[PDB]
């Protein structure tokens, strides 16, 4: 697996870099394509697969499959991806949102935001990013950001969420919840909430999950999105925290500073303005080498760039806990 | 043998509120400032439940209470503490809307919660002394949790109500299993508020109240409706009929309310206008059942039906 | 022989309750929650109404009543039908906020009438039988129609209340015209809420009550104010002369209310601090009035005063 | 007659494209022009004329008479617009904004959303856009997006309207009403709601009229805007719907997609970001050319070009109804 | 000779309502439609007081009273005018929430002034017939202004309560000094609302009440509270106790209630479930206390305690 | 004093006109910063000083003391600055915004919107811009745009504030108080209030005051801002007001329209985006020059020249009272 990269230009002195060619994947790429702003990334054969919001002409949220060679260039289908589903109920098709996907053990699983009588989180899985099969929705709504851990932690899988309402939610913490089975979940455990505005005002309003939880030696690497309030409206940038090996809920670190906020035109003009809403990683840990995907203003999708031991270290230093 | 009321002569009400209303007063406790939930089951020689009292700080607590007749009760001063082997979920913050059911061999106490927002508390008790807390069922922000008085298929199952972090301007019931009483799962949608235009008692939210009552027609389900007038809400309640076997189907829904606020209890108090039902007493072979509320979250009511006679008020004046 | 009951003595009240309050309660027909619109008017032998009964499902339905007194009243169990020769608007989602006089040759009924939201409705009757629904008057969102009693300059003529979708925070009062009663214009504004450091019981919002009364300086118009408490709103009454030839122009309206929340009846019900007028009856020949108006969204009650009276304190007191 | 026009780009799929020359009208054309975003155009002698929103340095809402040869290049009046009304109270001005303009039958009529007490539709008409005879006001506040249609329909004027409320009106439903005289209006019937957001979020909040309704055999052909209310905002976008000829409030079909979304930086920045808002359009049946008006971010006018019958296929085929 | 009555037999509460509550209807004057702040005060060989009495315009006036007794009020009827040379300070547009003190050589008078929004206007008065009106003490907005009774350190202090321009949904009591009664400053925190989940009562917003009362142990605070329902507020009121020498140092602060609606006259009124603290009588020789209190923002009642009591409740409650 | 100057462009009819060096001060200067939009500028020693708003990569806000030759390129210190304080209770840093600096009589006066259980003024003074010595806060939360009078008036110290709340006020008028010591405030008099929406709805929602006020012969030279509220937030311009001279809260003529509104890419585009707000001005009487500084979308700091006799020419000859 060779991940996509670019040096971090000379004499930068920021953490994450962007890429000089986002953004990677452009809002038309599609014949009825609006928006293309959640590429939920992984390795898969010689190459890469993701789940791709593209959010359409009529403003409808789907989820295609897309696949790539480089994780760079994408070519995605054109027809919205279908979920295969056992039950009549829970495979009827309202809107999705929010994909996340990882491999766990022996398949991939894909996460989502899923409308059944409001915004909760879909479960699917797949051998192939052909057919997809969909099992019970995870929680009760309102929940989103849902987004699972890459290997089962002490015997039962876990999965990071986001407890919200019906709207354009005014707040957000962070839970934690684990299944036996993919089906039966429980043992909620509250991860963070957003910070006091005097001390992070970047994360004061509310926060959510981004990437796949990446393990580390000083514990799970989470990067996740924050929200600020002002008078025009919100402005999403994202940072880092580090979670307890076994007990994923406990927080030793978390960034006081963003790693990553809407600076670029890109970032800040579109459909939602002012928005980095990290979705994916891809890392390596031979080199430390990270490279994050996030949505560009709800409209376009970008790439940045990171040393993993260099994200921990920023973490700890800046550290708010 | 549950309390009873038989029906005034010439009223023709489903319902009959007992002339004995209030039946618990605010100032029971030294301490308290109102009681309404009666969370109220058979026990041994008499009855047992658990109550929720809000104190003189405006802090709401559990408290056990014991009767003989079910209308006179002498609740413990102390609060309920749970025990529980996980400090995390251990932890007291508060506690409102709770109910009781039996379930196989035990007592089983769900509450509205505290875990970072509203959640769904889960305990069992033996004996109404010590109580064993479980994990809390969901995430929040969840309430109006209420258990099945058995399981479904093999599985514990319970009715609850996603909510928000504050006055709630929403909500449906919703139905979960769980093998265990710690996971959860299998979520199915029970039903939503109804129209304005159809039956405006149950238009802005909805909530489950007494244990689902198991009958040969599927499970009665008594539930409050909130209706959002200019100086607020009025809660009002009402009855369904779900399927014996998926309890999220519903059959049956009352267009009418079965009772709303009338009386002075009712409709003055810590908040005006609320009749909340929160437990029910029932004996299958006369058909009497005696439902308890909360009025104007001040106060603990109670009122009779007969079951037969709900119902085919159910069926016959049903919105679906 | 219009209901009357003389002043209390040492009373100085422009207005005075009737002792019998409330005239018609709430649970007079075999399934209504409320009834607290009464649109009253002499017809035949005695007096007829349109009357806002809202039922156990809180739909709101309209009711057709007679009586031989104005005041105990016999009204009909079954909500009234409108007949439509055009399908769309005939169609019925619900009705409230009703108003009825006679004009040249019928009675015309306006009421609140729901088409893809508030507006307002007209229909005609002969009898009180039968009901001939036309074309609503106006666009939503809009309530609080009242016709005048004849036409002006050739036309018929509409007080109106521009509203929202829901509990509107705004409120003034309108005059539109007719030749027709089909198409509609020459839209003039009446007046709008008062400052609240000036008259604090009309100044969130207001709107017309009972059919305009004929004086022969102007037309007497009674309408309800809110004020907007932490709490909510309270709805009181007050008076406005407008003049003869062009009623948009308000030649004196009240500082002071006539009328607001004080008795149990009006503080206490469905929509706590509420007296919201509905019709009026009167006679020239000694000057007097009795007018109708809702309590507490629950009940209906009487007050009585001298239309003399009411004008001398409507100058008297004036804030235009 | 000859309308502007441009021919599709190159490999263009879309049914509207831009003009290549927007914006067509700057903010700053007049001496205290702040913004010129409504452009109420028509055929006028040997070229056009219309009415013209302008909001100067004081931000009031003033409509001005412009004319041009071209209907590109437009010279505006520096003096706004007087109405002559022979009743002092309709005649007094408070503000004016929302203008558009048809000729039915013998002469041009004007409406524009006029303050009366809260906003509602003033009415006048000219002969030659040098003296305007303000009529009635057709309704009770609270009303705008009026639009008439360009004959009489069963022997009567007739109108789409928007009721509204006093601010930023979060909701907005299009109705039809109809007058014999244009003074006394009723008839009143609901066209159409906002769709469902699961089935066309671009439309899901509030919609209203734009260009006078253009008669085709297939029916009324109805371009109208249509909002989406992000977290930061509103986004206006725009589309079509056919309405029945004889009964024009009964939709036969309404586009799922929108025709035009914001995406350039004139539509995405300025006073108003992320607005397209339609308000004319010039037709030319022999051709099936239209060309369509509209203001970008309350800042500029652009236009767009199309085929009606291609606009009608379009409609057609992915309609809602 | 301050009020008083003895506590009930059999009653273990702190406050006594006193049994001929209310004090002071809300019809005293011809044009009062409530009266329900009493800033009372020992004067001459009686009492006199300030009083918010709202009239049938619902305009906010204040109003002198005088009484022998201090429980029966001679309230004049004409609003009370304020002297100032200033004419831009010495505009009238609106008055509520006074408050009365004698400071060293005269009495202080303290109210809500319309200032471009609600601020502290100050007065004072030698004989309760001519009010010298001085400078406001605090920009726009702020409310609930209550001096210390003597000098803090060579200055005069107040509390007060900065506010918004509505319906306040917040209110934090502050304190501030100034040597000459016009420049003040020195602004000190005194204390917030509680979280909900400590003491509900006070958690949305508190305002200082009587005039702080000197004890051995520090300075006594009687404030209220307000509670969020989904229905509307609900104003309690109870005890804290200030350092003596630095009264922004809170030292104890009670967390329950020492008083919340319960009457009918505290819960049905013009605005529900209110009861306000505007003022106190005391007899440190005896212990003795009467709180003077509004009900429903329409009428005052009066409610007894001792001080002893009282700071030891607040002690022994303490939630700091 | 040799103050920054650019003469106006040829043509340009305007009063006021843009450096074609904007933005003068990035957003990125100091290593931590995230945007630099207030510059409270003033002549020290043989150049200039100031207080300066910078918000870190935390979104936490800041005060930082820079120095300047030339007024326009700026050397801001890194580390913020720290004010002494006597009394523990008053000298706790919770957060400072909107900072005026102002030299009175024998030394250099700086307030901000310091935190004390919400926004109030706090005020401190400085002999060298190396130790600053603070005060009492001079008034009760919430307040803030506090702006000192640049000499005694009668006597007193004086300041224009602005009545605020606890969020993103939605409302404001200017006030003006008094004090004889720079401890104890009074005399509270309101300046004015935002004008009515159809006469200048630049400045209809709220107003506050910015640079400080300009002595002139017919009166205090006042330079403000004025909001707007449209359906997607705030828009932020400013404009002009003379004040007596001796009554300073008597406005005897007030602009109609602004004096600049969001224009530019850099006012239009960035954290919180159509903000233009001056915080100060440097001006020399002998010339009239007069320049403003302003903080553009509350990222980067811009500037503006005119002539103080054409200000107050267009203040008296287009006002609205
Ligand atoms: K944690
Ligand atoms: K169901
Ligand atoms: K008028
Ligand atoms: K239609
Ligand atoms: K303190
Ligand atoms: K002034």
């Amino acid at each position: 697996v060779i991940i996509p990269w670019e040096e971090r230009p000379a004499g930068c002195k920021d953490v994450l870099w962007r890429s000089v060619a986002n953004p990677i994947i452009p809002r038309d790429l599609l014949p009825t394509s609006n928006s293309i702003f959640n590429s939920a990334v992984v390795p898969f054969g010689d190459g890469f697969a993701g789940v791709f919001r593209c959010d359409d002409t009529s403003r409808r949220m789907r989820l295609h499959v897309g696949f790539s060679k480089d994780a760079i260039n994408w070519n995605i289908k054109e027809e919205p991806l279908k979920f295969q589903c056992d039950d009549e109920e829970i495979g009827t098709w309202v809107y999705g949102y929010d994909p996340r996907v990882c491999f766990i053990e022996d398949r991939y699983y894909v996460t989502w935001c899923n409308g059944y009588h409001g915004p909760t989180i879909g479960v699917a899985y797949t051998f192939d990013f052909e057919t997809f099969h969909q099992l019970e929705n995870a929680f009760i709504p309102f929940n989103r950001n849902g987004v699972l851990f890459p290997r089962k932690i002490n015997g039962r899988f876990a999965m990071l969420s986001r407890p919200s309402d019906n709207g354009h939610t005014p707040f957000g913490d962070i839970f934690y919840s684990e299944s036996p089975d993919m089906e039966f979940w429980g043992r909620h455990r509250h991860v963070m909430s957003p910070a006091a505005f005097e001390v992070s005002a970047w994360q004061c309003t509310k926060i959510g999950a981004g990437p796949i939880p990446v393990e580390t030696p000083e514990g799970w690497l989470l990067i996740y999105h924050g929200v600020l309030h002002s008078c025009n409206g919100y402005v999403y940038s994202f940072g880092s925290a580090l979670l307890d090996l076994d007990e994923p809920w406990k927080v030793k670190f978390r960034s006081g500073p963003y790693l990553l906020a809407p600076r670029e035109p890109y970032e800040c003009m579109g459909d939602v303005p002012n928005v980095c809403f990290p979705c994916a990683a891809l890392h390596d840990n031979e080199t430390g080498r990270i490279a994050i995907y996030y949505g560009c203003a709800d409209t376009v999708t970008g790439l940045a760039f990171g040393y993993i031991p260099e994200i921990i270290e920023f973490t700890k230093r800046t550290s708010i806990i």
